[PDB]
């Protein structure tokens, strides 16, 4: 996250880490035994981090949790990041309390100008490279189709928006991938990718969870 605050501990509580020897992107638990994130995040050899503020340091609220199962949306494309959303199934439930919570999934898609909350341990800068330890927070609005699309011709499908800022100086950046982007107390977003971080005109680009939440309660309910 560039241009954003230090959430706090623990006040993000939806918040996940994917492990795989290192922090490598971001998700976001919907129910015990859950997690939603980004498919361009697949890997083999998951373990899903909760509770976690600082990822270096065991503070005493973490879970740590083997993924069992790997769901990546069967039409995504890597070339185009259309259809950016996995689903990976937890070995076990998490024990759920203030510090772990699950975030709702939306009944309605939100609009262009609702206020949002994305956070993640990725970059904090647009020139050069520093990657902090505690998880960032950045409030940013979702903007209208109609911006989202003139700042990237051709690029923006039915299943994305834009959120952020057209000015630059705030955004979502590498490692952040994957993780939440909550609205009015649902998830709306999935940080999924940009070109570059933070610049003018060039506004992240997020997964339009609305979408998919047929596709998201059909796999729960069967897997
Ligand atoms: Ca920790």
């Amino acid at each position: 996250i560039v241009g954003g605050y230090t959430c706090g501990a623990n006040t993000v509580p939806y918040q996940v880490s994917l492990n795989s020897g290192y922090h490598f992107c971001g998700g976001s638990l919907i129910n015990s035994q859950w997690v939603v994130s980004a498919a361009h995040c697949y890997k083999s050899g998951i373990q899903v981090r909760l509770g976690e503020d600082n990822i270096n340091v065991v503070e005493g609220n973490e879970q740590f949790i083997s993924a069992s199962k790997s769901i990546v949306h069967p039409s995504y494309n890597s070339n185009t990041l259309n259809n950016d959303i996995m689903l990976i199934k937890l070995k076990s439930a998490a024990s759920l309390n203030s510090r772990v919570a699950s975030i709702s999934l939306p009944t309605s898609c939100a609009s262009a100008g609702t206020q949002c909350l994305i956070s993640g341990w990725g970059n904090t800068k647009s020139s050069g490279t520093s990657y902090p330890d505690v998880l960032k927070c950045l409030k940013a609005p979702i903007l209208s189709d109609s911006s989202c699309k003139s700042a990237y011709p051709g690029q923006i499908t039915s299943n994305m928006f834009c959120a952020g800022y057209l000015e630059g100086g705030k955004d979502s950046c590498q490692g952040d991938s994957g993780g939440p982007v909550v609205c009015s107390g649902k998830l709306q977003g999935i940080v999924s990718w940009g070109s570059g971080c933070a610049q003018k005109n060039k506004p992240g680009v997020y997964t339009k969870v609305c979408n998919y939440v047929s596709w998201i309660k059909q796999t729960i309910a069967s897997n």
